[PDB]
C-alpha cells in the first residue's frame, strides 16, 4: 500500500511540468502530438487513447485510468508501472514534486 | 472510389502545415529529421526512403508512391491508410484543409 | 479493380492449407494459437481480433474484414496487403490455389 | 478479496499445460526455446531471465518474481498484467484449471 | 581476430541442427517459414531476405553475408552479434560444434 | 585501413552538433530526454544505459562503450553500426567534421 500524497500546488507542478515533460508533451487544450501525446484533459482519461497518438503495444493495452493514484506511481518510475513504454522519462522520486505536476495536470479542463 | 479534392491553396496548407506537422517535421531542403521526416520534395517520392530516417516496419514496407491523390487518403487518416504507422497524426478530416496542405507540399521543390 | 477468382476446391484448399499454413495455424474449433492465429471461423471477421493472439502494431490496427474479396488479395501477397505483417509468408501467386484455400477456410465453422 | 489460490493437482495441471501451452513451450530440463521460453525451473525465477530467449520490452522489463501468487493472477490474462506481451495466450479462466497448471509447473525442478 | 574454426562434419552437424535448430527453422528445399526462416540455401546469401520472412528490423538491416566466418560468431553469440534479433538462442560454445553445424548447412544446396 | 580518426576541433564539432543533432539531443548537463537521449558524459559510456531512456531492442543489447574509435564507426553510419537503432541520422560522411563532433562530445564532462 501507498502513502497519500501531500497537497499539490499548481504553480510549482507548471514549473515542473515545463522542466521535465515539455519537451516531449504540450499541455494546451488543441495541441499538438510530438514526441508524447497531447495532455490537455488528461486526468481521469483512459490510457492509452489520446486522440491522433501512436502508442506503444504496453501503453495502447495499459487498461489504467489516469487518477492521481494511478499517476502518482506512474510518475515515480514509468518502467516498473509501464514495463515495455517508448516514455523516456526516469521518475520523480519526491513526493511533493509528484502531488505538484498531478496538481498542474488537474488544471487542464475547461 | 474516391472524391476529388478542392483546388488547395499553397499559402493557408503553410499555415496548416506550421500548426499541424511542423513539431514533427522539417520542410527546408536539407532540413533535419526529428520526430519525423524531412518534407522537402516529398511529392512524388516513393514512401519509405527519406535520407536518414528510421521508419516502423509499416511505413518501410509501405510501397506506394505521394502522388497527391494518395496523400489525399493517406493524410485523411494516416492509421486507416497505413496501420501500423507510427507517425501520431489523427488525420484531417475537413477536404479543403487536405488539399492547402498538399499544395503547400507540392511547393517544397527546386 | 480486381480480377475474380475461379471456383474453390476446398479439399484442395486443405492440401494446399497443410503444406503451406499448418505450421503457423491451427484450423479446428477451440485450436491453440501457435507463431499464428487459429483460424476456425476466420472467414466474415473482423481482422485483428482472435481470442488470445498478440498482433503486430499493423494487424492489430488493419480494420479490414476477412470477406472472401479480400482474402484473395491479401493471400496473393500479405506485405503488400498490410505492410508491417509479422506474417512470415510471401503469398500465393497462383489464383486457383488461392482460390482453393479461400474455399477451405470457408468450411472452417459450425 | 481475489480468490485465493486453491490446491492444484499437478496431472490435471499437466493435461492443461499439454493443451494449452505445449505447443509454444516445451518443459523438459534443457529443453528448447520455440515461440515462447522453456519453462523447466520457471517457478521462482526473475521474469524475462530465461536462457536465450529473446522477450518483447514488456516482459524483459517486467521485473517480477514467478512466485505462485504472481502466476495466478499472469495466468488470468496475461494481456492486463502484461500489457504489450506478445504471448498469445487469453488467460485460464477457471481458477481451478490455473492452480492446476501452477502445480504442474511447481513440478518442473531438480 | 577469431580462430579458424577445426573442419565439421555435416552428419554431426545435422544432429546438432535437430537439437538445437529445428524446432524454430525447417531445412529442406521448399520447406516453410516457422518461428525462424527455412534456412535451405543458406550459405552465402545476404542477411534479412530469405523468401517470404519478416524479419526483425535488426536483421532486415544487418547487411553481412553469411559466409562461414561469418555464421561463426554468429552462432556462437546471436545477441552479441547482432542485438535486436528476435532469434531465441543463446549460442553454441564450442568451436566443433559451431563447425559441424555450418558444414550441416552447406549441404543445403542442389 | 580505416582512416585513423584526425584531430578533432570542437568549436567546430558543437556547430556540426547544434545543425545536425540537437533537434533529438540535449547535450548540457542533466538535460533532458527527447527523440533521443541527453549526450552529457557520453564518451566513454556503456551503450544503451543513460538515465530514463527507452531504447530499441538493438541499442539496449548493442553492448559497446562509446570510445572515439568506437563513435567514428558508429556516427558514419549509425544504421550499418547498429542495425535497428531507431536513430533517424544517415551519418557524418565526412571525416574531418565526424572528429568534430566527437572532439565536441569529450568536451562535455564534468
Ligand atoms: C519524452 C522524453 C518524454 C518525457 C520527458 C515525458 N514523457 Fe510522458 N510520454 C512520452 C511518450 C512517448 C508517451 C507514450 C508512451 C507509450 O508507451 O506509448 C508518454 C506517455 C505519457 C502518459 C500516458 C498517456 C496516455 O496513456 O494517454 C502520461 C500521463 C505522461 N506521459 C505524462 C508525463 C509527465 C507528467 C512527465 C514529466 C513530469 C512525462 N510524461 C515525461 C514522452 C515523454
Ligand atoms: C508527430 C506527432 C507527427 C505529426 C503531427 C505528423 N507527422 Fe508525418 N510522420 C511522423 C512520423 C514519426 C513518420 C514516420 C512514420 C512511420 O511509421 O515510420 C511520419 C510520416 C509522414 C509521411 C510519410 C513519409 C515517407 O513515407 O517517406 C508523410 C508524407 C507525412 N508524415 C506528412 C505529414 C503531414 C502532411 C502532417 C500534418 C499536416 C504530418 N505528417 C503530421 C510524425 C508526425
Ligand atoms: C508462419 C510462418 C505463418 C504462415 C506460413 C502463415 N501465417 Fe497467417 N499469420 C501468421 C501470423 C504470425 C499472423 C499474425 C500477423 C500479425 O501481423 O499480427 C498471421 C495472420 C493471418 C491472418 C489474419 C488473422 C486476423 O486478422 O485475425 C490470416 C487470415 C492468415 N494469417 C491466414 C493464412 C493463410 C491462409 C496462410 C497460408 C495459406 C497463412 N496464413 C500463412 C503466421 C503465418
Ligand atoms: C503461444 C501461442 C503461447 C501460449 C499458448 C502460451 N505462451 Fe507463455 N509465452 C509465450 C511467449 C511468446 C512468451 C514471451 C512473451 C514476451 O512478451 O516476451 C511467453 C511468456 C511466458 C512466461 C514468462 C516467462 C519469463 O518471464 O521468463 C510464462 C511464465 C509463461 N509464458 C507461461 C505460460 C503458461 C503457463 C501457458 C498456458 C497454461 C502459456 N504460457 C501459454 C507464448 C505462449
Ligand atoms: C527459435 C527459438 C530459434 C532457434 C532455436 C534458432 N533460430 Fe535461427 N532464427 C530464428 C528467428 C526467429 C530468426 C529471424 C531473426 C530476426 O531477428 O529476424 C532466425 C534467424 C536465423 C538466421 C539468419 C537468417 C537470415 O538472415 O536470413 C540464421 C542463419 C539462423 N537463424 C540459424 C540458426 C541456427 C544455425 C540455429 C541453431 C543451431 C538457430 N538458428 C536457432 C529462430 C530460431
Ligand atoms: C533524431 C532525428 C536524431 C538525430 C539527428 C541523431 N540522433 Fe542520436 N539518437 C537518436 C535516438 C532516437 C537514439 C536512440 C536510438 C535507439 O536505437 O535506441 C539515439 C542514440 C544515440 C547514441 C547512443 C546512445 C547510447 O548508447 O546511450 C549516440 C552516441 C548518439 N545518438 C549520438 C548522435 C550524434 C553524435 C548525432 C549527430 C552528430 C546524432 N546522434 C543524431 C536520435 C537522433
Amino acid at each position: 500500500a501507498r502513502a497519500p500524497l501531500p497537497p499539490g500546488d499548481a504553480a510549482r507542478g507548471e514549473k515542473l511540468f515545463k522542466g521535465r515533460a515539455a519537451q516531449c508533451h504540450t499541455a494546451n487544450q488543441g495541441g499538438a502530438n510530438g514526441v508524447g501525446p497531447n495532455l490537455y484533459g488528461l486526468v481521469g482519461r483512459h490510457s492509452g487513447t489520446i486522440e491522433g497518438y501512436a502508442y506503444s503495444k504496453a501503453n495502447a493495452e495499459s487498461g489504467v485510468v489516469w487518477t492521481p493514484d494511478v499517476l502518482d506511481v506512474y510518475l515515480e518510475n514509468p518502467k516498473k508501472f509501464m514495463p515495455g513504454t517508448k516514455m523516456s522519462f526516469a521518475g520523480m522520486k519526491k513526493p511533493q514534486e509528484r502531488a505538484d505536476v498531478i496538481a498542474y495536470l488537474e488544471t487542464l479542463k475547461g
